[PDB]
């Protein structure tokens, strides 16, 4: 009873993730620099279905126009040499210290300027590697004061931006979409668009909202304590999830970015299904970094763990949903009626149905049990095994 | 240097609040019940413009159309004695056992259309007391566990109700819009639609989502450890701020709905000189609950400080726009700059521009320092009038 | 593979439990109240060992010295019948209103003297009853202001009270021990001695310390976003885990007081762990809420999951524990050099040992990985039954 | 009306305060790092009266014992040149990689000699410099899995380190006390003694547990959700607040080190307010870090605010306790009833008094208001200066 991968699983990880390097806001790194050539043959060997880079992640900073040529060249070969593809690709707006107040929506327009700059140039380089989803986070957008920032004018500017990248893409036309990734906080006190729901709201207010989706992330949400799981059935709803990226949290504190399955189990779980069930049919994205405990095997093993425990998860929900005892208890607890219209019969008929509330029976309907405890004990055991 | 609530300044109460018993969890009633035309007099007395009330405040669950009329006439004759008017009204679908699994998202059909037909009741009497607002808190809309609620069907289920009362506000030809207030949990273990952001996305998925908009509430969005000027700014960018419910609570915990001004007081300062520069004109509503621990008097003392803490936080956010110090720090953090656009000379040019990129000069521009922490140290001062 | 409980479990439910009829801030009862002679029946067939109560469960509040005795007897016989033990017993000093501002710590006099009374009678019930434990959980200790209490007064108070049941007991010559029970919050805005760790500390400065000890609940700690695993091993390792309250909890939030297994899983099988490896002899106790969405057939599917999640955890932590590739990780992780002294060779060897300093290798030292996440994988391979 | 500090208001700031870079788990530092000669400088011209410091912070790790004095020298030399004191030294045990899985906990029993080496030879450099507290924060000591460390064998570690320390230093005959400081998690997943009631409890089992207390910090116990001035008034009652470490926090989020009166402004009203009343002695400390938005002037600007922060609180607490007013509002709250004790009669009178229960008259007293909303009103109005 083995759970191996295969390219077929749509399993990706970003460069930044099994070469972080271990480095936190108390203390140096624990592991040397790996090269991004390396990182690309270790996950193939795991069984991953390829990688996602920020520009920075792959191109040095400040490299020359040789230099760079010669960093993709090598990524390249590597991605030739393995199969590995390039789903996603991302810029860093966050790391230079120019970027200490944002890049869209730093109060300095020259920076802002630059930002964008720094987005086209790398948006080019991923169209060339095939990327077909373009991330945006913006970590630096946001402030630690309620004073530094004009929230509305930031949000004027924040729309400005994405509709002019949006104009290039067209321009060009490129076959890539953006997805917008929310966090509510950390690096900045506040962070602006701080959930799904911001970023979905945002998107209806931009000038072409058909070429943008988002990026959620599993810690993320939970750092506000929000559920996960009916986070992503908003993005299925509104025909928004675009890409997804995995992790694991312990609530909320620092954002951790433990494997996935590691966290918030039952919430893993209960995602899996609905990704599953909504068939969700992008790159199942690991965004975790490998904790500073550990060396180069440890770093492996978390990776692999990412992908096993995905396939643990999927396997006890398809069991949990092809059990007929399951079906008899979706039945028992109206999950089927939920599904039907409350008044196809229209407003009319509503206002003239007694049934509906002068002869209604209030006090029968409310004896009524939902059986949702039996429900999820039986959700327990198929997690656990012990069904 | 006193601080007197009149009429004009559109201070409002739900009869729920200053009528709160004092039931909790954990305990029974402290205070007899208070008799709505009793409350209308009491606040009329302290300077409020006027209340709000869920049906079933008003008209008691179960009354024959002889007792409802009888409880509305006397009501009618208070607001005429006092001048009081109803600027918004709501219906109670979460206190009867029948909404134990929701109102408009319960799995009962039979119970969904129930709650529809007792919606639509309010909606005539809301308009004929002259309400301009009809909020909808879904609070029993939601699960506590993953296999009760399949959510892309309950948004199914919450989009036709909406869109059937929106139908019914047309056809009758009423002047009456709705808001739908956000809560991430409490009663349920985690509530659809938790935050002001989930609320604006759905909206836009109505069919006439002119119609409607959304009822923050302080201690909501707070209960999600988010930054509730901010929620609001962007209720407000989107021209959504239909109402909104003032009151204060301490972070992360159960909703207290403490007097407005207690809990996060530096909050309050931002929310306040943001809706005071953004020209919000509805009512500035007190979802509150007095203490248990309180008598009568204690209730009438807490409703008074939920005015004049508004209205000290607006003299002093007004002093802070009005210092040309503070004018000179806001020029010296670059907000001025926040407010124009980054690329006004259009996509082509800002690509060709070399100052954007080429030429940047990324050192410079990240040595310059923001100011934020003058500018909000003469914000803490004016707060504190220490200025 | 079927885990059913036997009395031999040692597994306990409060009266108030099986017994809550579903009333919540905003919600009247589902349910009707169960007579406390059924839910002994109901429980003794589930396999439970015993039961627990407030007086006020058993008797109602007011009742004459004619009408008690005849709520005791009946008891008697229905434990009697079953075998049913009460291993532990409560006060209620927080639902009648005179106790809204605390009953030990309460600033009028007159109801702290009350609070002592009505706590001393319930005593010589338990005993006659056969309690081993005297639980106090002060859930009306605290405030939601500033002023309205001063802490060092508090605590004084909460001393004197504890000191003077501690001599009425050795007076009488009972052989009954107490067990404070913390919670940080909920009903009153903030509650004095707020976490295990509060509550540890505070009785190291009573008059006999001996005499107390805590009884953590899973939710409670969960509530400040603590380790319930860590704060019952600093409990086991103080000598002070006299009793346990067994549940499950989503996050920071209200307290929702889940069946046991439900809320954070991990958590649950790493304080199985510790609970069975420790050797905690004390009964199992759940003290939970079946949700109010249930009816009486959900009340008994919900206690009998309770008991079902703590048989299926102590498995999976019995088969982590033998497994002969997790004794070795262990080992790889160093587990049995924490176990060790670090200086059982005495200050003057580890101050002349240069090893210990001026020839530590600590660059050799650091690039040791811990191997916790391989370690953790076998963990989750172990609860999953995916080993 | 101003505010200026002077030496005799007893502030200090860790040489890590304003010697912040800016380096952050997302981004580069912004600021070249400060000597420490020019901090000591910068502080005693804006009225400190001391600094304090980590080993690490004034002698580079890995210095021969020739630089190590001569950086000694230096230091030495410039508070002769300004008067400033060094009330308070720490050790780094989490910066260097050779700490990744703690200092006195870790599980290499190497390591943990090495810690307790390199304290011990910072604590004759604290001595020799004058320092009466030695802090000890064990930021890395935790996990962030079950299974990577077992807590009892952990906390067995950590008593052992502390009592050679004690033994070390009552062999020397130092007049130095140590003190704990508390943090619930950041770096480590969990950190062991994450309150300061884990911490009080702790020292309880030491061999010589006078010799220590705790360092509480403002922004710690707010990231656990919990009331700091109602944790410092549990570490005065217990006669253990040796130091303190002053900041600001927004809520349960990552440690932001906001400046002293940003984060909770009542919170920081309510612990002047305790602080000054009980008379508290020691260093008002400020352990925060001005934002990396910042340049030099800024770091300046935001240490300046910290102690006006301290002194206008100090200013409006006064006035508060000073108010004939508050004194009869306090009077009609029954503080005064609070603060006498409950039965100094003894047990036996309380037994036998009516009073207390056979005539108690329950309804009467629950009756009686508490008058706590006007109480806090005042309070209000005096933080606000509205008063
Ligand atoms: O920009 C980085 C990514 O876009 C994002 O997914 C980060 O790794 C933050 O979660
Ligand atoms: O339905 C009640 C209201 O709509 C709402 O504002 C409540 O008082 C919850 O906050
Ligand atoms: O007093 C009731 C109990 O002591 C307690 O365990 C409650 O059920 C709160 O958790
Ligand atoms: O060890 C550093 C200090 O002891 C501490 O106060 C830190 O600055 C963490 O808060
Ligand atoms: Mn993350
Ligand atoms: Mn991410
Ligand atoms: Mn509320
Ligand atoms: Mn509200
Ligand atoms: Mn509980
Ligand atoms: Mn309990
Ligand atoms: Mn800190
Ligand atoms: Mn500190």
């Amino acid at each position: 009873m083995n759970y191996q991968p295969t390219p077929e699983d749509r399993f990706t990880f970003g460069l930044w993730t099994v070469g972080w390097q271990g480095r936190d806001p108390f203390g140096d790194a624990t592991r040397r620099a790996l090269d991004p050539v390396e990182s690309v043959q270790r996950l193939a060997e795991l069984g991953a279905h390829g990688v996602t880079f920020h520009d920075d992640d792959l191109i040095p900073f400040g490299s020359s126009d040789s230099e760079r040529e010669e960093h993709v060249k090598r990524f390249r070969q590597a991605l030739d040499d393995t199969g590995m593809k390039v789903p996603m690709a991302t810029t860093n707006l966050f790391t230079h210290p120019v970027f200490k107040d944002g890049g869209f929506t730093a109060n300095d327009r020259d920076v802002r300027r630059y930002a964008l700059r720094k987005t086209i140039r790398n948006i080019d380089l991923a169209v060339e590697l095939g990327a077909e989803t373009y991330v945006a986070w913006g970590g630096r957008e946001g402030a630690e004061s309620g004073g530094a920032k004009d929230v509305r004018d930031a949000l004027d500017r924040m729309k400005e931006a994405f509709d002019l990248l949006g104009e290039y893409v067209t321009s060009q036309g490129y076959d890539i979409r953006f997805a917008i990734e929310p966090k509510p906080n950390e690096p900045r006190g506040d962070i602006l668009l701080p959930t799904v729901g911001h970023a979905l709201a945002f998107i209806e207010r931009l000038e072409r909202p058909e070429l943008y989706g988002v990026n959620p992330e599993v810690g993320h949400e939970q750092m506000a304590g929000l559920n996960f799981p009916h986070g992503i059935a908003q993005a299925l709803w509104a025909g928004k999830l675009f890409h997804i990226d995995l992790n694991g949290q312990n609530g909320i504190k620092y954002d951790q970015d433990l494997r996935f399955g590691a966290g918030d189990l039952r919430a893993a779980f209960w995602l899996v299904d609905l990704l599953e069930s909504a068939g969700y049919s992008g790159p199942r994205h690991f965004d975790f970094k490998p904790p500073r405990t550990e060396d180069f095997d440890g770093v492996w093993a978390s990776a692999a763990g990412c992908m096993r425990n995905y396939l643990i998860l999927k396997e006890r929900a398809a069991a949990f949903r092809a059990d007929p005892e399951v079906q008899e208890a979706l039945r028992a607890s109206r999950l089927d009626e939920l599904a039907r219209p409350t008044a196809a019969d229209g407003l009319q008929a509503l206002l003239d149905d007694r049934s509906a509330f002068e002869e209604f029976d209030v006090d029968a309907a409310a004896a009524r049990g939902m059986a949702f405890e039996r429900l999820d004990q039986l959700a327990m055991d198929h997690l656990l095994g012990a069904r």
